């Protein structure tokens, strides 16, 4: 029993974190095989980052300009190249701690674990969702660039996020490991804003199913609703539309608890229309949307990773 | 910017987890140097755990009854002994991944990270507080016994918790690594209940300071209050008393933000008396109490561990 915002064990990623220094800038890099991946704005200076021309900035660079440190062991850069918004530093040693891995790009609505890092040293781990507006509500201070987000399936690390910047609402933006930004953001210090967000509807329903599995049932009801009449209510609470695919995803949870998906939407409808009225659900006084249907089955069933 | 319930990187602990099997029971053990620590109710059967006599049960045991598996490598038990509610299995190999460590017992109100484990394989990591009633609100399924809780300071792991049981309200109880229970609980399947809980007052104030550091200020006010007049209000919202020591702990946070501790108590007083009125604080609609003043400074300053 219980339900916690749970991250993957971070060990396999901790062994890949290194410190990358170029001149005055220091940030984190990800060392897999004989390549170190890091944000390309490491080549930038303070006066550069207002409107940089990275291709120009990089041809003026040499390998020996890049100080790569894996703990207290130096790393020798033997090549470099730009891939979109990331830099790939080829080094003379392959990381013997390289796990089985994949570079995957996730969808808004999906979750992942973030290993926050400073000076190549891991600071903490936590769970995040990719917001519908392609931002993440992280916890990042200066120096955290190059920290990565990831999921683990069995023994394989699927890297999905590298941190690049903080936006003025306190939210965070970054790239997949191929260097392509999530959302309409650029690694320049120009005026940028997140874009209006919505609540991840299928995730709320998953979390309501976790609550039922854990003995919270006060929000249940005898009512029902059609998928279209629910979506009419979702649109007005700035929830995003529920699809038949989302209904299908929620199948196992519906089967496990005996509550048809559409019945749970009737519950969400009333919760949106009435609030919670001093009650809580899974220790929260808000409708939580950063748990996927997968996350719920993971935690409410006890799957591990090896 | 941002504020997340953040766990320590779990790598150093992942390398210590092993699977301990005795007859029909399988649970997790903690392998440090040449000792494996695990819950003593691993020696128990189904019919045993209603009222066991562990000393009797253990003399009927031999080393070869204990199957210890470190991944897919067997471990040879060469001795065993009971220490309070934990079992210490001496094995023929020292764990070469043994980190620098300490066995520490924490206070109610303090936090720690939990590496949830099944069959010696880590499943996930999350942050917990020790409740005033000596329970923890964890996420634990059958097979999770022997999972440990811990803090990391620089390179040293201070183990503070080993999981033993779930109570009927869905909360969890366990021991320090010397085998002594937190709270009035016993590793027997007799009727037991958690005992009435309170809210950790100093932690709420710390979290209010984190909110201010992160730009939430709507709950601030010009009022003030004496420590005694606050404690009179705390007692009636079932918050526990605030001490001058707690005021002292909150000093740096008060200095960083310019809000005297007693002024922040006046804010908490009004929040208790009025609620939040549709607003949120750090993405929560409830007053959060599982962040210590240390946790806040950690996250709002960016300290790492190596
Ligand atoms: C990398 O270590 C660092 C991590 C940031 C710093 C604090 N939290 C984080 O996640 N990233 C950066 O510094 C990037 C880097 C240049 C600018 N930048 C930003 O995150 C951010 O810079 C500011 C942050 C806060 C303030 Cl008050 C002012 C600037 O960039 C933007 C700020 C504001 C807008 Cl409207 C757009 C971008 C880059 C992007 C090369
Ligand atoms: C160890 O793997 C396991 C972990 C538990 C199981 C589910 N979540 C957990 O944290 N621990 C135990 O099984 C211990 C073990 C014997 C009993 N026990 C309990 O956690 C618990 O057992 C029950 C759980 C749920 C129900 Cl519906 C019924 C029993 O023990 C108690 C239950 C109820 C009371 Cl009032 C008191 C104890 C022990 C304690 C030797």
């Amino acid at each position: 029993s219980g339900f916690r915002k749970m991250a993957f064990p971070s060990g396999k990623v901790e062994g890949c974190m290194v410190q990358v220094t170029c001149g005055t800038t220091t940030l984190n890099g990800l060392w897999l095989d004989d390549v170190v991946y890091c944000p390309r704005h490491v080549i930038c200076t303070s006066e550069d980052m207002l409107n940089p021309n990275y291709e120009d900035l990089l041809i003026r660079k040499s390998n020996h300009n890049f100080l790569v440190q894996a703990g207290n062991v130096q790393l020798r850069v033997i090549g470099h190249s730009m891939q979109n918004c990331v830099l790939k530093l080829k080094v003379d040693t392959a990381n013997p701690k390289t796990p089985k891995y994949k570079f995957v790009r996730i969808q808004p609505g999906q979750t992942f674990s973030v290993l926050a890092c400073y000076n190549g040293s891991p600071s903490g781990v936590y769970q995040c969702a990719m917001r519908p507006n392609f931002t993440i509500k992280g916890s990042f201070l200066n120096g955290s660039c190059g920290s990565v987000g990831f999921n683990i399936d069995y023994d394989c690390v699927s890297f999905c996020y590298m941190h690049h910047m903080e936006l003025p609402t306190g939210v965070h933006a970054g790239t997949d490991l191929e260097g392509n930004f999530y959302g309409p953001f650029v690694d320049r210090q120009t005026a940028q804003a997140a874009g209006t967000d919505t609540t991840i509807t299928v995730n709320v329903l998953a979390w309501l199913y976790a609550a039922v599995i854990n003995g919270d049932r006060w929000f249940l009801n005898r009512f029902t609703t059609t998928l279209n009449d629910f979506n009419l209510v979702a649109m007005k609470y700035n929830y995003e539309p529920l699809t038949q695919d989302h209904v299908d995803i929620l199948g196992p949870l519906s089967a496990q608890t005996g509550i048809a998906v559409l019945d749970m939407c009737a519950s969400l409808k009333e919760l949106l229309q009435n609030g919670m009225n001093g009650r809580t659900i899974l220790g929260s006084a808000l409708l939580e949307d950063e748990f996927t249907p997968f996350d719920v089955v993971r935690q409410c069933s006890g799957v591990t990773f090896q």
